């Protein structure tokens, strides 16, 4: 039997894949997370008595954002390991294709909170090889279900193509992405090149966004914006037909801009 049911904060949480928590945990009926520390527990009477105890009202590591309620916490693998071991854990039953969950140490974690008076509540995450041979700037990224669909995810894809300008590279997403991951990176490609087009080669929208060149190449394909000519893609778009992509519907819900006024971060 395995853990299928999590409480977390104030949200109970049905799981989607197996995760390999130790045997006795998934045994039990539902497992119970701190928020703040993600120590996972059997019992509603130790998880109530946690609560009393735990003093953490945020993730570890350093806040390098902060804008309003809306914040991030960088944690290094190596110094939170537990922390990120239960973090993994945690992600595992929402996603089908991770598979490392006790090796941390070579990932840098970036969670995101959004914060009241009570504490930092976690909404989701994304993992980071400190160095990535292929390019990758995000190696896992996961937001908890009642907070999908919401603006979160697209924040923090956002916010991990601003590490990647800041480290002046491109990268791309590790695959397989999710069903919901794909469509997600794909609207905020589109949405970002737009408004690029809006306001140039596909060498010059990879360098200002750091999007890499064959994920530009593909979405403007599934646009169709882009013309073939002897082995080389190259954009064909009027500036009419970019505005009917933008004003169209789903480009509507107003995001949580990532400002990187307020990103304080330096790059390795
Ligand atoms: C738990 C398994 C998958 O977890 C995820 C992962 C990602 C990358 C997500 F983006 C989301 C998510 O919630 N997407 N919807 S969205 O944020 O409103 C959004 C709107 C427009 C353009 C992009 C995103 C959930
Ligand atoms: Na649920
Ligand atoms: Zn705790």
């Amino acid at each position: 039997k395995y853990v299928d049911k999590i409480h977390i904060g104030n949200y109970e949480i049905d799981a989607w894949y197996f995760s390999p928590f130790p045997e006795d945990y998934g045994k039990q009926p539902k497992l119970w997370l701190c928020e703040y520390c993600l120590k996972y527990m059997k019992y509603e009477k130790s998880y109530r008595f946690h609560l009393g105890q735990c003093q953490w009202r945020q993730p570890p590591g350093k806040e390098i954002y902060r804008k309003s309620n809306i914040s991030v916490h960088e944690v290094d693998g190596k110094d939170h390991k537990i922390y990120c071991q239960n973090l993994c854990l945690l992600a595992k039953l929402f996603l089908d294709h991770k598979t490392l969950y006790f090796d941390v140490e070579p990932f840098v974690f970036y969670i995101l909170t959004e914060v009241d008076r009570q504490g930092a509540h976690i909404v989701g995450y994304f993992s980071k090889e400190k160095e990535s041979p292929d390019g990758n700037n995000v190696s896992c990224i996961m937001i908890l279900p009642p907070y999908q669909r919401r603006g979160y995810g697209r924040f923090l894809i956002a916010f991990s193509y601003e590490l990647s300008k800041l480290e002046s590279t491109v990268g791309s997403p590790e695959k397989p992405l999710s069903d919901l991951g794909k469509l997600s990176y794909r609207s905020y490609w589109s949405s970002v090149l737009l408004e690029n087009l809006r306001d140039l080669s596909i060498k010059d929208l990879s360098q200002m966004t750091s999007i890499t060149q064959n994920d530009i190449i593909s979405t403007l394909q599934s646009l169709n914006m882009v013309k073939y000519w002897k082995g080389q893609h190259v954009i064909c778009v009027t500036p009419k037909l970019v505005e009917e992509h933008l004003k169209s519907a789903q480009y509507k819900k107003p995001p949580i801009t990532v400002d990187s006024v307020c990103l304080k971060w330096a790059p390795p």
